[PDB]
């Protein structure tokens, strides 16, 4: 018996997002569907297990959940739950649209309630401190809204999806300035550094959601978002030795959301015949990196 | 004899903006014109009175005006004067375009001169402090430019209106990051908390101005802005008990600008057959809230 | 023998940018080509000389270069080198596209390597301080990417140009919030104040690059960018007496990038029949100001 660390939801999140990326290649390359289905089944299975473990945590370790919830830093990871729930919904849609729709709405209402209760509460002051300014804040504030946007578009609710999209995009632009200034001034401690991987996510998750809503039209906004996304990738690549100064660890799954969304967006750029060479590199790169994450995770698992 | 607190201009501002919202419903529902005209006449009458009271303040309480002007916090409320002057111009345009145009230009030149003198002066440093980072800054920096944008569009100056629009939109995105970080860290004191209502304004005033310039075309930008606007609404609703911790007060008119612009934008979304259900809710909600403000103000007035 | 202060690259930068502005008037007014060619030849000659002087610095004053590189403030000026190299490439393209393309790629790879190594390294914390938050940061972070964007578009690489464009535009919006808050709180010391001129650059360099990529189409984004650009101009004009409190100096070339890009963008607005009166004013204003910079520089040179 142990309380499931909430961050572990990043594993099915990354796998689910990568399933969706491969799904979007099926009409260019049919074998991509089998790869998508396998990734989707594994992500869903891991999600079920982690959901049940989290239900156990709520039942028997409620004070740990309460403390994470009220923490001005640790609360953000709870947003992984409804995010992964929506992504699993998006996977399941290929097989059962009714069950998919239920999960998508549960995740959407859940993330919106979550932010509305906790993200706003921060504006009361005195609890959040300068040192609370962490990449994890992107999860409730930004990533959850993008995930809702694309999931609702999948269901046919394009205009409602644009509202969530806007909420996420503007929230992103409003938070990042203060995050990067904080990182410049204050050296994130090693135990939090893997969460630098979340810094990769905004531009790529943003363009993926946008392309999901706008029928895959690769337009000026999409190209703009990709450009900033690759800038951040190059920066994070340069920073990687510092990120893992104290060793490789499981927290590196933090990168998987950005990586998977880079792959997903790459499929749309390829479909649209925009920067196809860059698209192929992006898609291959993201898959290799997530493959390495899977292989390091199997290892850790075969070492208890 | 007393010096008129400059913040009181928020009352005719909210009423004038709400008049304009109803005005935009007239071709869907004719009776909306009577409601618009009544609101517009009351707003204009209150504006005349407050202008005369402010002329008296300048004549006999000039040092109080000087101190408010030089304050790195209190200067912002002076921007209410040219903002309300433009909105009254926009109302009067339905009856007398020549007088309307004069007021619109006086307000536009006045707000631009005001910002150019005072907002820039802050960049000299040493006067503005971290604790000066208040929602009121939106008034000179953001709301005034949006108001110019839409007023100039009304007069047929669409391209000039886009310049003001851009100034306001980029200024908004450049200020809000630091405002929300400050609110997270430092608990705004109760006496300033009603000004949290100004946080509702940017997205809604922005989309209202945009739709005024672009002939009511509800496009991707407009939907994006509405999404962030509703996020902030939900946050402020959650925060409302904290906002009024020390009691309901007249400062709550601070919400009326955002509310009225939510109503105005809702008329355009409805006209464009986008999210009509949300539009009706938004329009009804905003009217009820401003109706409550009017009823609390009549009360206060019937209690001296 | 002396080590060339890296900031001096701002002189050929401003002249090169102004050459390109005049170049864009040639099909409206043929005599503009002669003016462009003369400015372009002078900028290129000054650039060659400064490059050779900088090669000498690297060879015989390497520790001075190393210290500037590692400084969390002074590193930014090194970005002037690849920026000016690209602009000289853009000039030379009218005579020799092959040599132009080589310079453009050297400058593009060089600026991207430079940022990737140094701008990201800041996020390790503990070196950059709040007082490091200076306008010069725009050079590597923002201006270099815009310059790449427009130079690559010149070569026909529009989509790749949009990636650089996005990187610069989003980087701009993400840095400026914290810069203006810092300037409000902390009074930039006189010796750095001329660099306030760099604050003029982002919106104008941004719209110039955008118009270069999008075939000169003056659209809503372009008008938006111009509006914020003129707001900042008016602010900087008001601030000018404070900027030069301790006297006029050669650092005022800092303004030339924004001024030249105001002129360049003005040619496109004029071509597109948008705000032609404003365009003429902008173009004339920018030329007069840069003419004054040239005349003060000849003076200083005729006084050793
Ligand atoms: C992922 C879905 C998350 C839903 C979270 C439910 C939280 C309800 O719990 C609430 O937390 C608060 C907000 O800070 C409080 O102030 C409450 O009164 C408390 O009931
Ligand atoms: C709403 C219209 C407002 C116009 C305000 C006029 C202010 C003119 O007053 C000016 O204020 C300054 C700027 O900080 C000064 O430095 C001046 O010299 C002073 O004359
Ligand atoms: C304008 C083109 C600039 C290229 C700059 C080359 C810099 C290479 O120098 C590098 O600087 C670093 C990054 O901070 C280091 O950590 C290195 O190991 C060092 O080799
Ligand atoms: C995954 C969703 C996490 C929900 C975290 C719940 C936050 C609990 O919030 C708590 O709820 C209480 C009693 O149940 C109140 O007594 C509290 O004081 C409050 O701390
Ligand atoms: C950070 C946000 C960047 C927003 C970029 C928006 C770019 C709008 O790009 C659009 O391109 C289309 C091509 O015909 C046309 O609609 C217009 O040229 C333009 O509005
Ligand atoms: C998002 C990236 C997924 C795209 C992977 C495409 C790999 C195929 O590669 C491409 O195949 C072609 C036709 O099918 C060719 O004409 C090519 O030149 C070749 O590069
Ligand atoms: C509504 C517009 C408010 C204008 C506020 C005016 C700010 C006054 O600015 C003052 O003007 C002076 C004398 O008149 C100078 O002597 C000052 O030192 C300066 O404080
Ligand atoms: C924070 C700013 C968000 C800017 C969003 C701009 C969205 C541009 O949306 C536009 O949609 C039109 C539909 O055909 C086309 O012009 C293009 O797809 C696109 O440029
Ligand atoms: C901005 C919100 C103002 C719109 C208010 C519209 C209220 C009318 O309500 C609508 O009337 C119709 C036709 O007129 C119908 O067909 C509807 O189903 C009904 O909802
Ligand atoms: C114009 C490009 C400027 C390059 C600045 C080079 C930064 C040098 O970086 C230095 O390089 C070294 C040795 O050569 C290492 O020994 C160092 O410790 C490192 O400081
Ligand atoms: C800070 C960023 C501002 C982005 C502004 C984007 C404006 C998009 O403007 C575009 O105008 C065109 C006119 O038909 C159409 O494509 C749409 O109306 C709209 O998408
Ligand atoms: C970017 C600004 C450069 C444009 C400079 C244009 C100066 C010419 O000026 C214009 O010339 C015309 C025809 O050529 C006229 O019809 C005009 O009314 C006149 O203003």
């Amino acid at each position: 018996p142990f309380p499931l660390p909430t961050g572990y939801f990043g594993i099915p999140l990354g796998l689910a997002a990568l399933s969706l990326a491969w799904f979007h290649l099926e009409n260019l390359f049919p074998a991509a569907r089998m790869v998508s289905d396998v990734l989707g089944i594994v992500a869903s299975a891991v999600w079920i297990l982690f959901i049940l473990m989290y239900a156990y945590k709520l039942r028997y370790y409620f004070e740990e959940v309460r403390a994470e919830y009220h923490s001005p830093v640790r609360f953000s990871f709870i947003a992984l739950i409804p995010i992964t729930t929506m992504l699993v919904g998006d996977i399941l849609y290929r097989w059962n649209p009714l069950i998919a729709e239920v999960l998508i709405w549960i995740g959407t209402i859940g993330q919106l309630l979550f932010s509305t209760l906790r993200v706003s509460e921060l504006w009361q002051g005195g609890v959040f401190e300068q040192k609370s300014t962490h990449p994890s804040f992107y999860l409730p504030a930004v990533a959850a809204n993008f995930t809702s946007a694309s999931s609702l578009a999948l269901l046919g609710y394009h205009d409602l999806g644009y509202l969530f999209f806007g909420a996420g995009m503007i929230a992103w632009i409003i938070f990042e300035p203060v995050l990067l200034q904080h990182l410049r001034i204050s050296s994130l401690e090693p135990q939090f550094r893997a969460t630098m991987g979340i810094v990769l996510a905004p531009a790529f998750v943003c363009v993926s959601a946008y392309l999901s809503i706008n029928h895959g039209e690769v337009d000026t906004l999409a190209k703009i978002l990709w450009g900033y996304g690759f800038l951040q990738l190059f920066f994070l690549l340069r920073l990687f030795p510092w990120i893992v100064e104290k060793g490789l660890n499981i927290g590196l799954w933090a990168f998987s959301f950005g990586l998977a969304s880079m792959a997903n967006s790459a499929t749309a750029f390829y479909h649209g015949n925009v920067l196809q060479g860059v698209s192929i590199f992006a898609f291959v790169f993201s898959n290799v990196m997530i493959g390495l994450l899977v292989l390091m995770t199997i290892y850790k698992l075969t070492k208890g």
